[PDB]
């Protein structure tokens, strides 16, 4: 049959951890363990062999900078349960507490691991507090630590009640069970309670046993963290050191006994691919029918480019005619691949819950959909504001040209958050992003991976425009030069389109007129294709309202085009009638800094046409939040980084549009335009 | 004599050196409090006085509060702080303990003999627990903690310290913002504890001398005056740490933190003397020792600059007396300064002065060419207490105001940097007449036009970083310098053979030798000689660019009874050095730099392929706990956007640094087009 290993027996983790919390080391230890990519399959049966199945771990690669916040959303969609990795010494940092609110958007059940108890500073029991403290969740410790430092030999089992204590004979893979040394006896009760207590209001069953005064067993005690994680209520921290090979091992263990099967965790969200609104959804079930989200493509030197896709519903099989649903464009599957710590296993079907890498893809870009034709849907699309930066590229020499548009189509394929176009007005390349920092990337890499040599402009803001005036204009193009004429005429009511709405709301008052049906979506598509081009200063109209009330038709000159036309017209004249104001992006910005330079903060925020919002006071370190325009934030990390002397650190996202003041407005009017 | 006012035992220059998130600031505003007393104005160095918590010292002392930096990376802003400061007050969190970036500070503290206080602040706060960090000082600081104080009471319920030389409770009143104090008896259940720390306070202090030593092991108790007497001798010597303990922000504890300085931090004289060069000869060590006959000796060691207010010029007198009207010597510019109006900052006005002796502090105004880190001294017995071992600066860019009208302003502002920075120069190409700032990178450059745009409210663009280009000889050539002309009722006469050959490895500059001893060319011309060539070596011969280091000999000559003058012979051994463009096959020098970059094992081989891309030249690495470290050595031309590159092939997940390390012939493909720009 398709299916191979029971989906119960599936852990899809992703390692959460920041720089300075052990990445690489708790990575390419557990690939260590497990043996005796985007996506890597690996076996484990326990650090013992204790239990009755192999359980099979899809481990995704999560990225090291919050920076890109689709990226992360992603991953986590991707992964169903995920490893967040604390250093024992630097506690929870603030590029942390973001991915941890995002993880929290997403229900994703997870495990705390406090890496690094060998360090300095080290201190289980604190972390602890901060997981409760600053990121607001119930840490339920499985584990307590013995010895500080590097006096640190390794941890308490408290659902054992027994010291573990690491051989480093065959490092690190096997281990002794002590009874815990009295010292600690009474420390290790206390937190048994409250991991008991913790367990008990998993259900009612262990919630009567419990105020009965009967000790729950074992099984009983895992089964009510496990059900409480999987609800995402609770977080079995544990602790170790990757480094000194101390701890992986039973990290791995909790994935099997408190992390979810694809089965366990909330079905995928999704859309029609024919309607934004309408909300769909997939159940993890190989009957269902198929969807699947191409989370990465990344580049082999063997097979070619890898589209490693993640399969939420039915079945993905080699030779079956998938579709795109957000290119709206079929795909006929051919070989797939899962890639093991040192093998490169070869497959040709993957079931609900289960990952793998597909070869020879025409037209797949990361966050597309592959689904089954007959039932559609898109399970990623829109969510991304519209680039707010660009930069002009022009290639030195015909050679750069063709490589460029060779770099910028494959980077387009990894990245979709940039957008490229051809200013036909200068004949340069304008590449669009999210940031300064994006748009560095993007330049740097096609310089370096595709040797791609030319000239960059400074970042331009990707202003927007909107109207104020309610007005009435007549939209008119007629010609009859000889035996064939051209008729288009319509009269228009144009009003400012609610805050919150994209496009245009086109409302056709004419319904039956003598302006025939076939030609009103001429006459919206003609508005729609002016609002692109702008009327204030070249930049596209955010939002509008437009409502055909009147008009006429030319029995033989009258046709779509000449509407088309007639309806732009009428839109070119909304430039003096609306009354129309050039609008910038606007970031929410957010700083996290030591009490000492609130100040200095608050007063340069304000300074770059910021407006401040309420702030939070956290541990040793106050939250300034504020509203400021991109085209003030340019440089920002410099700016914060000599004011704080890089002891402060900084987040912003695109939050919405504003009206820009005269000072910048009047300039960019008259830059070109009139 | 007469122009000092307060003996030298009584003044005290302490600086708060305090890892960032310790409570610097608050203990800092809380000193300038307790001391007016007994808004504020920011200032590098504050003026304030303390005659003791309970008024119990007979005289008034002088406090000179240094305001450190506090980077957690040991730069040269920190290691002039401490040269500045004769006490340090070191200020440790009694919670987060002490912090690996507090180790690099503290033993670049050992390397000056610096005497220092341990003040935990933080005791109300969670996790605090004074005992625990007196280990580590002991453990990872590795020097030896001796408490003078324990806590009462613990975070929330931290109520005060108990003094072990007085053996009495000190309990704070809110009532004048614990201004004042209460001494009771000390509570039973932290007796048997403070009997412990005071047997190794008094046994620290006995070490101290031999004296102290016999009474000790004779089994005599040793008095107040005797336990503090051997504690201030162990402290100045550097060989244990007082260490005290409070609250700033709960106002506990400052107060007696300010009598410790008294009792073991110590004046100006107590500490040994400031070491320097001659200015003429680098390899001369001098010291000036702190006593007013001895020869004037200053160190600038700030330049506090406003766009509005006059720029002050905060200046240390090591040795010597500073006083107004006085022409003293810029030993690192070799141009003389006359000293104008100074004052001294206090917490709120600026008391002026015209007399600053040794071991004093004071802002100097209207000082026309003095930066961060010049030396002010004696004219007869010059010294460089500071020598300016910074790279000239690799890097270089064109700066352009955003509005025209802001030329004039951009000017002023870049000027007033270069003053704080040294590192950092600023010209205008004669050539374009176009501003060129340089300096040691990209990153340097941005923080200099970051902070003329906040700081002096000037915009402006910079234009693609440029290498600051060098150039050499290598060919050992004799060329005639020669200007001779006759203009019929006016003549001049200028002739001189000079020796060329590339300069020592380690020696910058020129290396100018006179040969002609007895020979046609007057004695009187020589420098004249000398000054002709030094200043072509900065216009260049190759492509004009300045030649890094040369050696030059007069070996023959003429001599012209009544046409040869001084600017004659300089411009003759001007157009002898513009050959050597010819005869002593000049090169063009790029500047090298030493790349470290630490990053996980993982994108170790990505990192290798791009630095050798970059024509760079791998070196050894080591395996630390906290990555990889690649080492190589690169031209900073191939390193213009590394941040970016390192951050896209890392995932932000590596970090890197540079410095200058040596200058190398630039390749063909750049040298021939640049040279040929030149002409």
């Amino acid at each position: 049959m398709a299916r191979t290993t029971p989906i119960e027996l599936y852990r899809n983790i992703g390692i959460v951890a920041h720089v300075d919390a052990g990445k690489t080391t708790t990575t390419e230890r557990i690939l260590f363990y497990t043996g005796v990519s985007a996506a890597t399959t690996a076996f484990w049966q326990g650090s013992t062999k204790q239990f009755a199945h192999k359980y099979r771990f899809n481990i995704i690669d999560t990225p090291g900078h919050v920076d890109f916040t689709i990226e992360v959303e992603r991953s986590l969609r991707v992964l169903d349960g995920a490893v967040v990795v604390f250093s024992g010494a630097d506690g929870v940092e603030p590029q942390s507490e973001t991915v941890w609110r995002q993880a929290n958007k997403y229900h994703v059940p997870r495990l705390a691991y406090i890496n690094k108890m060998d360090r300095q500073g080290a201190d289980f029991l604190r972390v602890v507090k901060q997981i409760d403290q600053r990121l607001g969740h119930h840490p339920v410790p499985i584990q307590l630590a013995i010895g500080s430092e590097e006096n640190f030999m390794g941890q308490i089992d408290l659902v054992k009640m027994k010291a573990i204590y690491w051989n480093d004979a065959d490092q690190g893979t096997s281990y002794r069970e002590e009874e815990i040394p009295a010292e600690l006896k009474a420390l290790a009760d206390e937190w048994r309670a409250h991991m008991i207590e913790a367990a008990a209001e998993a259900n009612d069953e262990l919630t009567m046993k419990f105020l009965d005064g009967e000790e729950l067993s074992i099984e009983e005690i895992k089964a009510g963290l496990r059900q409480r994680t999987i609800a995402n209520e609770i977080v079995p921290t544990i602790l170790g050191s990757s480094f000194k090979n101390k701890g992986v091992p039973l990290m791995l263990d909790a994935v099997i006994d408190y992390l979810p099967a694809p089965s366990e965790i909330p079905a995928i969200r999704g859309t029609d691919p024919d309607d934004e609104e309408k909300h769909l959804e997939r159940h993890a079930d190989d009957k269902e029918p198929f969807s699947a989200l191409a989370f990465k493509i990344a580049t082999d030197p063997f097979v070619g480019t890898l589209t490693f896709a993640r399969v939420y519903s039915g079945v993905l099989s080699s030779g079956n005619a998938v579709l795109n649903s957000v290119k709206g464009k079929k795909e006929r599957i051919g070989r797939m691949v899962q890639m093991h710590a040192n093998q490169r296993a070869e497959i040709k079907d993957v079931c609900a819950g289960d990952i793998a890498a597909l070869i020879g893809m025409k037209d797949v870009t990361t966050g597309d959909t592959l689904c089954d034709m007959d039932k559609p849907i898109i399970l990623e699309r829109m969510d991304f504001p519209d680039p707010v930066i660009s930069v002009a590229v022009e290639p030195k020499t015909k050679a750069d040209q063709e490589k460029m548009g060779i770099a910028l189509g494959k980077l387009a394929q990894e990245d979709p958050s940039f957008r490229v176009r051809t200013d036909e007005e200068t004949g340069q390349t304008i590449i669009s992003g999210m940031g300064e920092l994006h748009l560095d990337i993007i330049v740097d890499r096609m310089r370096r991976e595709f040797n791609v040599e030319a000239n960059i402009g400074k970042p331009q803001v990707a202003y927007r425009e909107k109207i104020r005036n309610t007005c009435e204009i007549e939209g008119r193009f007629v010609r009859q030069s000889g035996g064939r004429g051209q008729y288009g005429h319509c009269w228009i009511r144009f009003a400012p389109g609610d805050e919150g709405k994209e496009g245009l709301e086109f409302i056709n008052e004419i319904v039956g007129g003598v302006v025939p049906r076939e030609y009103i979506p001429a006459i919206q598509k003609g508005i729609e294709e002016q609002m692109k081009n702008g009327v204030l200063a070249g930049y596209p109209l955010i939002n509008l309202k437009a409502a055909v009330f009147d008009g006429s038709y030319h029995d033989v000159d009258s046709n779509e085009m000449a509407y088309k036309i007639a309806a732009s017209m009428a839109t070119k004249q909304l430039s003096q009638k609306g009354g129309a104001v050039l609008l910038e992006p606007v970031m929410k910005v957010e700083v996290v800094t030591p009490e000492e330079y609130q100040g200095d903060i608050l007063g340069d925020l304000s300074r770059r046409r910021g407006m401040i919002q309420d702030g939070d006071e956290t541990p040793a370190g106050k939250v300034i939040r504020a509203e400021v325009p991109l085209g003030e934030m340019f440089g920002y990390a410099t700016s914060m980084r000599s004011m704080t002397q890089g002891r402060a650190s900084f987040s912003m996202e695109f939050t919405r549009y504003a009206e820009a003041p005269a000072s910048i407005a009047d300039g960019i009017v008259k830059k070109s335009r009139g």
